[PDB]
């Protein structure tokens, strides 16, 4: 009825319980299961989905082979009931693409997905399950959005795009849509070098996406966005508490303004809630590979490049293996705050477990508890073994 | 609600974007999927769908055998949510028979199924998903009908119906339903000398259906039908783009009031939108069998009989399978324009493919768009040896 | 809101049309369809849909070993979707037995279902899903109902029971139910000697059912309900022309008040629609087993004892496997009369296809017609041999 | 709309008949079906389901190894619709995790789900399908649960949840949610001595639970709640009929305010009606194992140190497995009374069938009748060869 707006804070986060968990890859052992990679959660007015880039193929079908590679046009932005695995018969289909975004504004949803060759990509933006506007590439390098939900206020929902290389200075710009339609756009501002895959929240009229470097830096970049004036700034996050993958070890101080170096070339979508001293980041337990999930409370994270872990929590074993990592809430719960929730995609197959000639996921999310709550690790639960 | 009217123009078309796409062969492989063929889309006010005549067998099940036949007591009208796969689980019967068409008319839909032997069919009309006219046959030679979705105008909703020879002339008649119920019913008139699978769309309260002369035209038939006098005229496209398949050769001009020969007994459904310089025609590229599928902007194709090409845009490569291909528009969307929208049918197994020995498709659609966007090509994507 | 009351007469019936048919037995043989017998058809005021009784295994299932049993604890009323097959995903469970009816009363549903061992039956009504009443066997010998549709008028639902020898006099019961509550039951009246699984249909607040003399009688005894009076009566068809199945030769004189002889201890259920010169019987066309089935015009078959076919409509060849049929009508249809309606069950498999170690059936469903449509015959279409 | 009240007493009870069953073995032997244990059934105002704890891996899946463990990552309550199976398509997550309750309040419904190690568990409590409160260990040992619905009155639910050794002293705790907030808790009080698995029914204001004492007790014990007062006390159930599994023969007289001796550290979730002379008990028939079930009439049973049966009803034969069993009511139906139910869980594989490696369940569930009712016995009806 009415657009949703960003009145409150953040609740306080003490820890993280578990939220949903679909066990897709278990379950996909024997039944119906889509592979998918690139998956997200979203929430509308009245309930909360898993969402993730469909392969058009099951796991146990032999089109799964292959399915290391992440653009075909056999790709779809799915949606599915909070930890249901994506089946054939229960999955709907938003779009279709292989790079996505989708957020409610209160009213309804916005759904974006991108298309084409490498050299002509375009988005088609879908607004209340109809196309309204398309965009075409403006820099020929894969076209391509953040990979997990965007954020509305008061009917403006921004979205981070980058077009250009993944290797070197690209061209980053943030569309402001309502009801689907483009408000304005600018292109990226302050001192991010380079931004891919961003990870968004929104409290108190603001929104702040952590996003991945992937050319040079081993800390994440921050757009934080007004929504209201439609500006944007960017920087990194100043901690020596790394959250980059792969990344080099953790230094005692930390760089606000550009990329800490040691990696080139590579990273992996992650996620953090910057809220003073309510702060908390997300990261592979490895240094090397996606491999362990942790959430460590690192106060001032954004603003200290000395800032360190004073409390922390265990989502994944480093014996098991993570993948992508966003953020999303619940913004029409009831109460005074909006709790902190995140996703961590479990990547099974290849490459690092090529017996199998499939790459696949399962989801695992948590949201923030004010208690201090006992952790347990969250696998993804299949036995490779079974599918060879 | 109300009944809706046709009350807009066609928005201006300068490419064309990816809609929907089902996947469903690929997909099909290891899950419950139903064969089919003669696939289209059509939108409800709150929702678009696919549509196809399902086979009555799933494609891995045994009695896909023989399902290259058209017609078969096995067959029926079904739907499933858009860019889903028509499954077991998630099909939805609207009527029984091996020949349809189906609209809604702003308050609720009709469907029509004709079945039975050849020399005894009959069409069933179904408005609020129960029967309401029946019709029989009145040249006792398969009565059929479009095979696509109509078009509705204040209720009147008009469908082309053909029964008699495939090859040489045979009776062709205009119905006009109002919920279900016959208001009216003219011969064909005009020059158009064969008429069958009449793709349609609705604008500035004028249904536009392009067709197949299947006895003797490369040119396809235009018929134009006013639904609010209930009268209609025909003719033939006069551009040499030529549209049909197979087909000779293009020449220099064309036939405005004349089958274009060189091809007898034989042809594809297809479709165009003609709306003077924003005239748009589709067409496989090959001439000599359903492979590829193109769209070219050709001004004034209707009606200058030596239009050209002035752009274009590839769908589908001429090395890989199309099929039937139709018209659609969401006339429930936002906006000051109606979306020019097509669906390809992907045919895949018999004749071409003749290791298996059973025939489906999938489906691609797509919708234009007023930016100049990126073109890929979307073919089926299933192998066919894994069925082996 | 309303209950619903029978104000109309039926629509003249110069032919039949296609309504829907499953195809499950084919579709089955590769998808999760559940094993069942006793099939029926029955409509809310927004839906129609397929009923039946489940086996509780699937076709491909090893539990469908033994499934030519009538009754087990494994047994339940199911219901689906028009036309699609009945599926483990899409399949409602009504309520639990092996002895079923089901009508809606223009406010809810009210369903019936018996279980069990032999002598110690007992009948569960629900009403709005929620069982509301029970009854106990009085004879102690398999309680057993109509396995098709009820009529309700004005909220007042008839409903005929039978407890007792299938091979001698039993003892039947006509329950008058209203919101699941017994307002009255009466003990049989009239000259109906044995009374099963009457298929019954409501015109002019009259109730007509047609039922099966299981011990003696090869024509059909009918009996007449008036739900408001909440009294009835019964007879055969004076008819010649034989209905049950298996009789004897069809004779030139009928029997109006008595079992006409020839076939002792067996049947099958069957219906006709019994409205003077639109009289219409349906029957197995071979008099020894449950093949073909035809429609045949027998005007005032009810009273005349001598009247004989004056049009007719093949349904299922003689070389196809029919079953049990049944009666329904879309009481809340528009229009000005009530569309006789009717289904015949396809069995498939054990004792006349006993390659396969289980029983099931498929469906088709027909409705009247104004019209004088051509024929089709619709049979089952599985290949036995795909399932060895 | 409004808070449900318990304004009504039972119903007489003088049989049982049956309600649902969802045949989910025999099902799942050929369909994807969820491996379950902990089942129950709960109400809402307008739909009865079934709930339990899936195991995150189908029947057939080679993941379905190792099921016999009661505690795992890959576990979550789900729902889905009454008598069907718990298949993989059909299936809601209520929360994550390896003990459960729920209840619908009259507005919306609360589910709560406990994950975690051993020592480090914590329960989240789901309002309105978001989660509100989260409750850690507070003993270290296997925080857990009812197992089945809870119960509430004018929005208050009471909860009874234990943390601490299954064979020895635990700390017991009765939670008071109001929208998934706590209001207020209590340690246990009264003469139970030890408290696990409380199955609960509410009347007149007061809500019944009967619980395993899983230390000594082969008696049950019964908490009383008053969840206006928001207090509680507890007993033993005084009669002889002893009613936990394993369990010693009974005696003639039994203890009130003191465990019932003979077997320690084990036992099994059950439930009874306890209601005066209206007073059943459910058991398994034999006193070592989980095998056959029956409901008992035992006149005064919570008070009467000597009471002994008057009536009984075989639910499962002594030849066929049972397992864990529980109360419910469909508080929302019409009428006078609340009509008392309870389902069986018929566990299937291992430990007592370790031809598979599996283990799982059915379900079977009845109501009253205030009939006296013929009663058949309701196996799970699978077999188990047939998985091999
Ligand atoms: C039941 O559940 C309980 C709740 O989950 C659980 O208690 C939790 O226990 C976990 C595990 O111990 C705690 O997580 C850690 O928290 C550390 C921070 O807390 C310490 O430091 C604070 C400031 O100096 C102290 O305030 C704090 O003391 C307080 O709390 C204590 C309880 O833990 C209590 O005893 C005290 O009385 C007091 O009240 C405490 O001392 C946090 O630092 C730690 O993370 C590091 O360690 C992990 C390995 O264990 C790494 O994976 C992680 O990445 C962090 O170390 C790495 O990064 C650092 C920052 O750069 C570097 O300095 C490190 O060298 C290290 O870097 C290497 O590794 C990196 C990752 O591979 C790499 O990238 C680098 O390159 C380099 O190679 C962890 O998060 C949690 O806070 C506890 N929670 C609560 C509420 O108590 C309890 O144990 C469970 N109970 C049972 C019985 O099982
Ligand atoms: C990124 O995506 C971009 C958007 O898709 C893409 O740009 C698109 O590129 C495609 C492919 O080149 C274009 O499609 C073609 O358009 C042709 C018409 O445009 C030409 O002619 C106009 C009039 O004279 C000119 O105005 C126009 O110039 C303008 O645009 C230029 C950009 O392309 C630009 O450089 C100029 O500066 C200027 O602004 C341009 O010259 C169209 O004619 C063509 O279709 C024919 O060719 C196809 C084969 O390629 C056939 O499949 C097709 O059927 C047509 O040819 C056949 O039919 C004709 C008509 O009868 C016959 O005359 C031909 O002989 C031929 O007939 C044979 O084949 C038939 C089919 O098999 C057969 O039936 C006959 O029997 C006979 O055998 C094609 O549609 C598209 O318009 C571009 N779109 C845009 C917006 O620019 C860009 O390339 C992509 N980028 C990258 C980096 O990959
Ligand atoms: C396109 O579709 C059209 C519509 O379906 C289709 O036309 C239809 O054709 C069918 C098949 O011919 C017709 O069905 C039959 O109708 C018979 C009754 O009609 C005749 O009798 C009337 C009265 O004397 C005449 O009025 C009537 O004449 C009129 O209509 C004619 C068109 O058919 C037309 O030419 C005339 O000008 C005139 O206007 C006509 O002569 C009906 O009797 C028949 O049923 C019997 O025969 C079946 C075998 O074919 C049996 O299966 C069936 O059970 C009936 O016979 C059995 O039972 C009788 C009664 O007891 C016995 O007397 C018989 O001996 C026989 O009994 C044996 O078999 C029993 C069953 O096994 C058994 O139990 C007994 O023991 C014994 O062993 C049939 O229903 C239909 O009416 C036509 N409909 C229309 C609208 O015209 C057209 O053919 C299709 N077109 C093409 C090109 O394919
Ligand atoms: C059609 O369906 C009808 C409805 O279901 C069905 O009739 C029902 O029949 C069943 C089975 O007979 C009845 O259930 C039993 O009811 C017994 C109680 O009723 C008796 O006692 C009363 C008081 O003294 C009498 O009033 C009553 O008489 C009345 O009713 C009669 C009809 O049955 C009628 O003939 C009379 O005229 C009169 O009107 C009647 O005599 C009940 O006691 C019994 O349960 C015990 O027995 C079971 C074994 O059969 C055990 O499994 C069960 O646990 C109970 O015994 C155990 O526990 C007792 C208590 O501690 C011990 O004293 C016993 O020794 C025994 O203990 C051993 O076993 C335990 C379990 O393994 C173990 O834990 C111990 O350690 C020890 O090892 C049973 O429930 C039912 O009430 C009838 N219902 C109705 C309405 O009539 C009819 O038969 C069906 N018809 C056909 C044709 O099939
Ligand atoms: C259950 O009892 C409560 C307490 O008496 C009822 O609560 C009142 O409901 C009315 C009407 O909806 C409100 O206007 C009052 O404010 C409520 N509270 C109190 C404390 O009186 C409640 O309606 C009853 N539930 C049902 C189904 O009748
Ligand atoms: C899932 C897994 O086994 N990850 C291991 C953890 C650890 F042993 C590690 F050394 C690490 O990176 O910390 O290697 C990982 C993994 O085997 C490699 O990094 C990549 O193969
Ligand atoms: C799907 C496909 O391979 N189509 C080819 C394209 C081309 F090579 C062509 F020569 C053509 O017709 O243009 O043959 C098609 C096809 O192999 C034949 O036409 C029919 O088999
Ligand atoms: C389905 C089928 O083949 N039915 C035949 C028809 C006919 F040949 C008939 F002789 C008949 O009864 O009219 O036998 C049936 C069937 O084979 C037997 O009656 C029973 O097996
Ligand atoms: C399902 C089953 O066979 N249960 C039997 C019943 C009975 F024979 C009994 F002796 C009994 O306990 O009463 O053993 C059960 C079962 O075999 C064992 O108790 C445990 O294996
Ligand atoms: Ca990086
Ligand atoms: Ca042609
Ligand atoms: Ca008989
Ligand atoms: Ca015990």
């Amino acid at each position: 009825r009415d657009f949703n707006n960003l009145t409150k804070g953040l609740c306080t986060i003490n820890s993280w319980h578990i939220y949903g968990k679909d066990n897709a890859v278990r379950i996909g052992e024997d039944s119906d299961v889509l592979v998918t990679r690139e998956p997200y959660v979203s929430c509308d007015p009245d309930e909360c989905r898993f969402y993730a880039l469909s392969q058009g193929t099951t796991i146990r079908g032999k089109h799964s082979n292959g399915t290391i590679h992440d653009r075909s046009q056999y790709r779809a932005l799915i949606s599915w009931p909070l930890s249901s695995p994506p089946t054939v018969y229960n999955s709907r289909v938003e779009c279709i693409g292989w790079s996505s975004t989708s957020c409610h504004d209160g009213k309804t949803r916005m759904s974006i997905c991108i298309s084409g060759p490498n050299n002509n990509a375009s988005a088609v933006i879908w607004y209340n399950r109809r196309p309204v506007t398309e965009i075409n590439t403006w820099a020929r390098n894969i076209l391509r959005t953040q990979e997990s939900e965007c954020v509305c206020h008061n009917g403006v929902c921004p979205v981070v795009f980058t077009d250009g290389s993944a290797t070197g200075p690209a061209e980053t710009r943030i569309y402001y849509f309502k009801e689907g339609k483009i408000l304005k756009w600018e292109p990226l501002a302050g001192t991010a070098k380079h931004i891919e895959e961003c990870s968004c929240y929104g409290e108190r009229a603001e929104i702040t996406c952590t996003c991945r470097d992937n050319w040079q830096g081993s800390n994440r970049p921050v757009i934080r966005i007004d929504p209201v004036a439609m500006t944007h700034t960017s920087q990194y996050i100043c901690s020596p508490v790394l959250t980059d993958n792969p990344r080099p070890n953790d230094p005692t101080v930390g760089k606000c303004n550009d990329p800490y170096p040691g990696n080139n070339n590579n990273g992996v979508k992650g996620f953090s809630y910057l809220d003073g001293v309510n702060t908390w980041l997300g990261r592979t337990i490895s240094i090397a590979s996606r491999s362990g999930y942790e959430m460590l409370k690192v106060p001032n994270a954004l603003t200290d490049d000395k800032s360190k872990p004073t409390q922390g929590q265990t989502i994944v074993l480093n014996t098991d293996w993570s993948g992508y990592s966003g953020s999303f809430m619940d913004y029409w719960a009831e109460g005074e705050c909006y709790r902190a929730c995140f996703y961590v995609e479990l990547i099974r197959g290849r490459p690092k477990e090529d017996k199998v000639w499939w790459t696949s996921n399962s989801i695992v999310s948590m949201c923030s508890s004010t208690e201090f709550l006992g952790q347990w690790d969250w696998p993804d639960g299949a036995k490779i073994e079974y599918f060879l």
